[PDB]
């Protein structure tokens, strides 16, 4: 019936989040900077084909906080964004997905942000494929939006999907 699928986009300060939210808009990094808007948007909605059909993706960026609400809780699937550069930013994502995440029917995707930098050992006991093996979530999806032309639009399709056949 609904075609509508709203995605909380969850990580640590400066992870990229607001770059994920453009790249569904079809900006890359460099147009994002060239972008001079009154007030920052935190959600984006854009067109996501999943086989064939015409589905919508709503994504909400969720600012860092340690603690969320069930306003920012509800969703059909939630984005988990952790940058590779920045070997602080795992730990949030396992942490607010235990607290939160961990005991609902929400399907939940880890992105691996900034996959154009160079990777780092993520200082959490777990490392984020043995993570989402534990949790039966898919492997960490590689991502960036740092590109020539407009950002793969991947994920997209899978949070999506993920969205759709809960
Ligand atoms: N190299 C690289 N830098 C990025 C990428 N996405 C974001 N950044 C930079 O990382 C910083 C934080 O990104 P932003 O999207 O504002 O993070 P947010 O605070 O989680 O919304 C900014 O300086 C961005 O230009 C990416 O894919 N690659």
């Amino acid at each position: 019936q609904r075609n509508v699928f709203r995605c909380n986009v969850i990580g640590v300060k400066n992870c990229g989040k607001s770059g994920v939210l453009q790249a569904l808009l079809g900006r890359n990094l460099m147009r994002q900077k060239k972008i001079r808007e009154d007030h920052k948007s935190y959600y984006a909605i854009n067109t996501v084909y999943v086989y064939g059909q015409e589905k919508y993706l709503l994504l909400h960026d969720i600012s860092e906080s340690e603690f969320l609400t069930e306003a920012e809780i509800i969703c059909d699937v939630v984005c988990l964004v952790y940058d590779v550069s920045n070997p602080k930013s795992f730990e949030y994502c396992a942490r607010i997905f235990k607290q939160h995440f961990m005991d609902s029917r929400i399907p939940c995707l880890i992105v691996a942000a900034k996959s154009d930098l160079h990777e780092v050992k993520q200082e959490y006991s777990i490392s984020p494929t043995d993570f989402c093996r534990k949790h039966k979530m898919p492997p960490p999806q590689a991502f960036t939006c740092n590109t020539a032309d407009a950002p793969s639009k991947d994920i997209f399709v899978k949070l999506t999907t993920m969205a759709m056949y809960p």
